[PDB]
């Protein structure tokens, strides 16, 4: 059973959906124009089963409410104070966190926020500062979608099909098609002018662990500039890449992600801490 309810909260209305799991709690953040709904494979599966696994969707997406103030919620940092608020009200100070593409990029500036995270986990994320945007993104028609408001049937379809790999189906669309498109516009901006933390040197100076976990045929990050990233922490000292799967490898591959994911958590919050 997952289940579902909603928070009120500064930002607006958000949803959250939580497995049943008496474990370690895991945070996952969507990405841009997804749902928590994406995590279907590890809210439902082995993940969810043992851990629990809370995957809200972002103000203006899924099925949240769009935001009260979208200059306020629309941006990385902004979205981090959201998430930092939902586990506020949740009551849950020690989560690890994934993030998923914008969701790592939100992750990133909760390291600063969520001082108890035990760990992060980006995947689909390059950590770059401003004018690094170009060099750990792929150009590309799809990444241009990232920070377009208006999207065109064919454009929903693009980036649906693009940001979530194989297997496809419908009900992307949905997701993809509600998304507040403000929501895409004002934190691509944002993001470029480098309104929130410089993320580069966040990860380089941060201690807790950070995985870094991305699919081989990656259609938006280079993996290259990936794994040149100083982390102060990397997981298991190296980057992990995963055969068969792009931008999406929780649902492209989920045994082998999961692999992964299952591993980190243990790390961060069974094994002996010392400093
Ligand atoms: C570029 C800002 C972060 C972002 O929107 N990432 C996208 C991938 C690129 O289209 C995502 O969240 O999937």
């Amino acid at each position: 059973t997952i289940n579902y309810h909603e928070l009120e909260t500064s930002h607006g209305r958000i949803a959250v959906r939580e497995s049943e799991g008496e474990g370690a709690p895991l945070l996952m953040i969507h990405g841009n124009s997804s749902s928590g709904a994406i995590f279907a494979p590890q809210l439902e599966g082995e993940i969810g089963k043992k851990w629990r696994v809370i995957a809200p969707d972002l103000p203006g997406h899924g099925k949240s409410t769009d935001a009260i103030d979208p200059d306020r919620s629309y941006s990385m940092e902004g979205y981090a104070d959201a998430m930092t608020e939902v586990m506020q009200q949740l009551g849950i100070a020690d989560a690890v966190v994934f993030g998923w593409s914008l969701g790592g990029h939100i992750g990133i500036e909760m390291i600063a926020r969520y001082p108890e995270m035990r760990g992060l986990m980006i995947t689909g994320t390059p950590p770059v500062a401003r004018e690094e945007v170009g060099q750990g993104f792929k150009s590309g028609p799809d990444m241009a979608l990232a920070g377009q408001e208006i999207f065109s049937e064919r454009d929903v379809e693009s980036y649906a099909r693009s940001t979530c790999g194989e297997p496809f189906e419908a009900s992307l669309l949905d997701i993809v098609a509600r998304t507040d498109g403000r929501a895409r516009r004002i934190m691509f901006e944002k993001f470029g002018s480098g309104t929130g933390g410089n993320q580069r040197d966040i990860v380089a100076e941060a201690q807790l662990p950070i995985a870094v976990v991305n699919g081989r045929d990656e259609p938006f990050v280079e993996l290259d500039f990936v794994s040149k990233v100083k982390f102060g922490n990397l997981w298991e000292g190296k980057t992990h890449v995963i055969d068969n799967a792009g931008h999406a490898p929780f649902r492209e591959a989920p045994a082998e992600f999961d692999a992964y994911l299952a591993r980190f958590i243990r790390d961060c919050t069974q094994l002996e801490h010392h400093h």
